């Protein structure tokens, strides 16, 4: 399995997901599916780049070169670990200084259960669940993004707004919903709040389990009119099926988790009963330096991107004449002309991974200047470096978003919260469309009245 | 590093401790320390030959070879754990079936994190401490020793049969004295029992500490007599230190846990503030299979232990003519003559080992009739071996002991409870010997009251 790996002073390792998961029975044998761009070659080339511009810089970490080691997790524990393990390894006989990723909380759990073992720092970016904030057990964990404690916070900081004093609640099963919701009803007693009527279900639960829980919801009225809902993005979608369904429309305002987000494969069809709800989602700004570096990529020119080539076919569906990557699927030839910028995407959670990495680099800057005053490059005192100790500098380090905004560390590894607050109406346009029009920059809730 | 290893059809792992664990500056790169014979050499001859009687038996594993690797844990979770990587990558990529050891816990549950997430069942020996018996979190641990737990029971089962209603509690710092002594704490309450006092202490501590301990003990009397010691061998030493320093002697009777058991190093010097005590020690009974096995051990026919040679050496302090494993610190020459017998003693917790091995194939014979009924060898269904099943058949698993005893597993992996109780006197010859007194066969207590 292709590994992308840069040289340096110091290598930072990473577990970006490069292709799928592996299907249900490809799981033993470990194959993985087809390649990605949004979660993948992005994330990947995105290391590289940053990479650069850190290097490149004169502030921070002057004349000590970073390098990386990119593993494919592809989404699932078992790859992800296989590869984590290559890391321990090879460190344990140029090692890992630490890790960034996985992309999955699920997954960046057991990341962390194989990487506390042998004291290495992981720096997440999209791994959120309320677990990983159980140092006696996540110890060696960390991330740059707000646990879901704080979605929950948020979610009622608006129902507070509102002068709602009774709502509904609904949430899906899984570590996700589950923690979530009873961080909320927690958040509801202590406040003063009550909870109307309130029920659970998988996001594959049959439709009639759904209609189901649209009865019991109904039932309850005209009290229970706003339903908070720590939904996954399916489960939501199902709710709004069952609306269509019960051929009614409107009766309830709709206030989801960031499961539901500005998803627009969520409600794709049903952006009727849908219309009017509030969702949560993680505030995370474009990033333009990264447009210009990525759009100009070309295909002899990427050497450090070993995926690339698979990647090019697939993203324009073509093939290359006789090259070990051969894709079977395509019978035209890739011009190695075709511009990237069509229908061109930046993988939302962009500016969290630059950051996380930039996190990294900090550690180490802070690192550096402690143990190795006067030092030029690395000092005998880092030779090899001290995971336990890059910890406390990680911890202890803050710094300038690459976005402009502000970076640091609880004592637990969380990030402060801050995210949007969308909602989906008709714009004076012609389309269901979701609006930014509310932020949660921790604690203070601002929203323009005017625009909902 | 070295490893020993024999051929079969199937693999067992195992982590002996062949040398002595790292200094406190050699933690980093990793170097350990001297060969070991007792707790090393012996455990791994031991292998060997348990192994030979098995494959060569006609009831057990028929027509299935039985081979292993074993790999020096040098005592220290860092060491045991680079070794436990090569097991399950060398494994990922014949393979491991499962483990045997390591010796201390607080090792084994360093191991055991490593080894669950690659599903291998590890069986250990030595490892009681209480927290193992927690699956929702050691779910792939189990051993053939019984947990600590049951050493309270069998301790306070004994203040039980001497009426007193009034004791005092010490404990020595780290997870074994804690809990331990919290668990007898539990059993006090609920039985009902008073603690008049109670402190706990590092072994290492300096002899103030110690002083203030025994003051804070004697000024509670003549009620807290009975001094409860769930202690490590080196803090009991401690204690009686504390009593020939103050002049005091026999002002207590104490009844310590099996870190005291009856080590003569505990007591040396000190054979008089001590007698009288009780202390609980594990029934392990000696193995004559294996004296006339290991002491008819020849240099130059000894090809599957790569250590001999270095053991060799250091056990009769004399080296070899350019051999590539030559010790400086000797001048002499090995006639390759020198009798084993001189100064040898059974490892004390030999029968343990040879039976963690034998449960260890029990499991195997046990899965095999299972999966391939009919079939001579290893049918399709066992290659590979899947891991998850091989626990269940393990657990389930019962059979007769090396030396005659009963061996099964409960719902949590803890093998039944049986100790001997330890009672230093003065023999009516002419010498302070720890003599042999009653026994502790499961919540049965039994002793001789006219031996004390
Ligand atoms: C459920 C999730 N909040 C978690 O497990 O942390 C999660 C959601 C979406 C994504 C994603 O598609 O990027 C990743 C993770
Ligand atoms: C700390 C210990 N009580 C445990 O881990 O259970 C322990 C102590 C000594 C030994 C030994 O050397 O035999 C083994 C284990």
């Amino acid at each position: 399995r292709s590994v992308a790996r840069m040289d340096g002073d110091v290598i930072i390792g990473a577990l970006f997901s490069v292709h799928h998961q592996p299907p249900a029975e490809k799981v033993p044998e470990r194959k993985c599916g087809e390649i990605r761009e949004q979660y993948g070659i992005q994330r990947v080339e995105a290391m590289f780049h940053t990479l650069d511009k850190i290097n490149a810089d004169p502030v921070l970490l002057p004349n000590i070169t970073l390098g990386s080691e990119i593993r494919d997790s592809c989404w699932h524990s078992s790859v992800a670990l296989e590869q984590s393990i290559e890391f321990i390894r090879d460190s344990l006989i140029k090692p890992i200084a630490g890790v960034i990723g996985p992309g999955s909380s699920s997954v960046a759990i057991q990341v962390q259960n194989l990487l506390q073992l042998f004291d290495i720092p992981q720096i997440a970016y999209s791994a959120t669940s309320i677990d990983l904030s159980d140092k006696t057990l996540y110890k060696y964990f960390l991330r740059v993004v707000p646990s879901d404690t704080l979605q929950a916070r948020a979610m009622l900081d608006i129902v507070k707004r509102y002068n709602w004093t009774y709502v509904s609640a609904v949430h899906t099963e899984g570590n996700y919903g589950e923690s979530g919701m009873d961080a909320f009803k927690e958040l509801a007693a202590q406040e003063g709040l009550c909870i109307a009527h309130s029920d659970k279900i998988y996001s594959n639960a049959g439709e009639k389990s759904f209609d189901r829980l649209l009865r019991k919801l109904r039932e309850r009225l005209p009290k229970a009119r706003v339903v908070v809902c720590f939904c996954e993005g399916m489960t939501v979608r199902g709710l709004l099926s069952a609306m269509r369904r019960l051929g009614v429309v409107g009766e309830f305002s709709l206030i989801g988790s960031d499961g539901w987000a500005d998803r627009d494969e969520v409600i794709e069809g049903y952006e009727v009963e849908a219309n009017g709800g509030i969702t949560i989602k993680l505030q995370s700004p474009e990033v333009r330096s990264f447009d210009d570096y990525f759009l100009k990529l070309r295909l002899d020119t990427n050497t450090r991107n070993p995926w690339f080539p698979e990647f090019w076919q697939h993203r324009f569906q073509c093939r290359l004449p006789g090259h070990l990557l051969e894709n079977p699927n395509f019978k035209k030839v890739c011009t190695g002309n075709e511009s990237l910028e069509e229908n061109y995407v930046q993988d939302s959670k962009m500016g969290f991974v630059i950051n996380a990495i930039y996190a990294m680099a900090h550690g180490l800057q802070n690192m550096h200047h402690a143990l190795c005053p006067g030092h030029v490059g690395l000092c005998d005192a880092m030779k090899p470096i001290d995971g336990r100790k890059l910890l406390d500098f990680l911890i202890k380090s803050s710094f300038v978003g690459v976005s402009g905004e502000e970076v640091w560390f609880d004592e637990k590894g969380d990030a402060p919260g801050r995210y949007d607050i969308m909602n989906l109406q008709y714009t004076e346009a012609n389309r269901y469309d979701y609006v930014h029009v509310g932020t949660w920059h921790e604690g203070v809730l601002n929203i323009d009245d005017y625009k909902i």
